[PDB]
């Protein structure tokens, strides 16, 4: 009925959803976002209610929202509660560890250490940490309060029971669950590591800076972080146990009504929102407290729609509370990798991935996918491991904070998984006839571009030149050109030849599509091609037989460089756009090791060393093409210090991908840049 039924957990709640319907009647038009109020006893009931359709959205603390995920609910994070700027949402918050500097351990050394805790039942003090270190702890890990007991030597654990489990008050004897107790709360776990009682203290990202104002004092203290490493204290969105989602609104997965209850509460916090009616406070509790909303929130934010739990969540959250409630520990905990789980895009690439995992003897398992987006979803979650992708898949994969660490090697070599190979380098080229040509003056002059949607002869230069176009009519900012690809009647599809149905088409019917096209554009009609460096050479001093380019002198064109000036095709190396990366196989950070290592193995068996491909299984051949590696890759190599979507790319490409994201959407990384911007 376009009506949104909101779940009310108590009398209360109930109140003020009555309240909110009235108001919200008063000022909404007879067509527009209406309420009905439901109450049931608890949270759970309404999770249920939701999943019945007899209801259609609450809003959960984390741990509830992974409640509502489960089946049969099938409950999705809609709407969230932020508690800061437009600028700084706060929508999130991270459960760390705070020790101090120089200790002389790590996450996975915190056996025999003292621990200091907000409370037992809390979830940054509690629930997130022991829920990571379960399968660390001696078992029997039942009960929980003992096996913790047992880990640590000594430790504060507010509102546990000290009677039968005293070690875990032996920083705070009778393990006082009130403020008479000092090292209680955040306030107090801080303060059992400041007065050095305990070793590390499990609390928020904002608590250390809640109890000490001076950064000099700060410095003494860092984080410690899940790959075993150590950061300051203010980098904790680098160095965090979890990502935990404070307040949010979750709706059914099909049919749940999403957009709809985003215009209910869109309307709702324009018109009593914060500070903004005083007839109706939308996020005041006249009764109780944090009824329907929490009463710190400041406004509401849009979930995008390809968010789910688990990726909301994050990876560490979900790893966290499935250890406390399910309970299950390899019992065979071997330091052998597991099985990296490539994922596959399609029939023919599971097809060989197939094959793969039966050459491998086990070290290589396969996961199927319907596309590129949902394997780095997987990757992200844990349902895989690895993957190969291209430039800008590694740049949306990096924002959805997986990690390169393996390149595709595409140059023949005595030593390749040695020596990464950067690619090729993305160029601007103009004729020297015309010296009035600088990359600020393009705008209203002639582009050839060798198609749409490609590195260096779109992606790159349209990307950087994003800033001269200030919104996403690309065919405005160059007057007329040849870009392969167009709509055809487009300006960018002017200059092109080809024929009526091939006409400004990306495939070999048009003349002028390519990086030979272009260069063919450019030197008939055109003022600008935008190429690869090795495109002048091969196309003059009669190296190409074309009538066009029958008789070319390299010495006749130029390349412009992003500072302004000019240089030779000889010097491309220190005048270019941006470089164009090799494909890099991506995965989670926990997993780089493992994948690095079991690849390089595969790589030595089914590599570029076998000859009979018939006979044997060639991981780097297709049956059609390019399935799961480029077929004419040589060897994967280590990145070294390019471990890091930024180190790999580098600071031109994601620029210029970056800013040509911004009218090409991408739903995936909408998701990962809402938890990481
Ligand atoms: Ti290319």
């Amino acid at each position: 009925d376009k009506t949104v039924r909101w779940c009310a957990v108590s009398e209360h709640e109930a109140t003020k959803c009555q309240s909110f319907r009235d108001h919200m009647k008063s000022v909404i038009p007879s067509d527009g976002p209406s309420v009905a109020c439901v109450k049931k006893a608890s949270y759970l009931d309404c999770i249920r209610a939701i999943a019945a359709n007899e209801a259609d959205a609450v809003t959960l603390d984390a741990g509830l929202v992974y409640d509502a995920y489960l089946a049969p609910n099938n409950l999705k994070p809609v709407v969230a509660e932020f508690y800061g700027s437009k600028e700084d949402p706060q929508t999130f918050y991270y459960a760390v560890a705070v020790v101090k500097k120089d200790s002389g351990f790590q996450m996975n050394q915190l056996r025999g250490k003292k621990s200091c805790h907000t409370g037992l039942g809390r979830s940054a003090g509690w629930n997130i940490p022991i829920g990571l270190l379960y399968c660390d702890l001696p078992e029997p890990r039942k009960p929980l309060e003992k096996a913790v007991a047992n880990f640590f030597s000594g430790s504060c654990a507010p509102c546990a029971d000290g009677t039968d489990f005293p070690q875990l008050c032996q920083l705070c004897p009778g393990c006082g669950c009130s403020t008479l107790n000092q090292y209680f709360g955040y306030s107090g776990a801080f303060k059992c590591l400041k007065d050095g009682a305990g070793d590390v203290a499990f609390v928020k990202h904002s608590t250390i800076f809640e109890n000490l104002a001076n950064k000099a004092d700060r410095d003494q203290y860092e984080l410690l972080c899940l790959d075993n490493t150590r950061k300051p204290v203010d980098e904790y969105k680098d160095c965090h146990l979890a990502q935990v989602p404070s307040h949010t609104v979750v709706a059914r997965s099909m049919g749940g009504k999403e957009d709809l209850i985003w215009e209910l509460l869109n309307q709702a916090q324009e018109h009593f929102g914060k500070d903004k009616s005083k007839e109706f406070q939308l996020f005041s509790s006249p009764h109780g407290k944090d009824l329907l909303f929490k009463d710190s929130a400041h406004g509401f934010l849009k979930v995008p729609p390809r968010m789910d739990a688990k990726m909301y969540l994050g990876y560490e959250y979900v790893t966290a509370i499935r250890n406390l409630r399910e309970g299950t520990c390899p019992e065979a905990p071997t330091d052998e990798c597991k099985p990296v789980k490539w994922c596959a895009l399609s029939h023919h690439e599971r097809l060989k991935c197939d094959e793969w995992s039966v050459n491998s003897v086990g070290k290589i398992e396969c996961v199927s996918a319907e596309t590129t987006e949902d394997c780095i979803a997987k990757i992200m979650n844990g349902e895989a491991d690895a993957m190969s992708l291209d430039g800008g898949f590694v740049y949306i994969a990096g924002k959805c904070g997986l990690v390169p660490v393996l390149a595709e090697n595409y140059n023949k070599s005595d030593n390749c998984e040695d020596t990464p190979e950067a690619g090729y380098f993305a160029i601007a080229v103009v004729k020297k006839s015309a010296s009035d040509l600088t990359w600020d003056n393009l705008k209203g002059k002639k582009s050839c571009h060798t198609a749409v949607g490609r590195t260096a002869g779109w992606n790159i230069p349209m990307g950087l030149l994003y800033n001269k176009i200030n919104h996403c009519r690309f065919d405005e900012f160059f007057s007329e050109g040849c870009a392969p690809g167009s709509k055809k009647d487009s300006s960018l599809c002017k200059l092109c030849m080809g024929s009526g149905l091939n006409l400004c088409e990306p495939n070999n019917k048009e003349g002028y599509y390519g990086y030979t096209g272009a260069f063919r554009c450019l030197v008939e009609k055109g003022d600008v091609a935008f190429v690869k460096h090795q495109t002048v050479p091969q196309n003059t001093g009669g190296k190409n037989p074309d009538p066009w380019a029958k008789n070319l002198n390299e010495k006749d064109y130029e390349l412009l460089c992003l500072d302004g000036t000019r240089k030779p095709v000889e010097e491309y190396a220190n005048c270019h756009l941006a470089r164009a990366p090799n494909h890099a196989v991506v995965t989670r950070k926990d997993k780089e090791a493992c994948v690095h290592k079991i690849l390089r193995q595969q790589q030595h068996l089914f590599g570029s060393n076998v000859t009979d491909c018939s006979g044997n299984f060639c991981l780097f051949r297709s049956e059609t093409k390019d399935l799961l590696f480029r077929d004419d890759t040589v060897c994967l190599a280590k990145l070294h210090d390019r471990n890091t979507y930024e180190k790999y790319l580098g600071e031109e490409y994601v620029k210029a991908v970056g800013n040509l994201r911004k009218c090409s959407t991408s739903s995936l990384l909408e998701a990962c840049t809402f938890r990481r911007p």
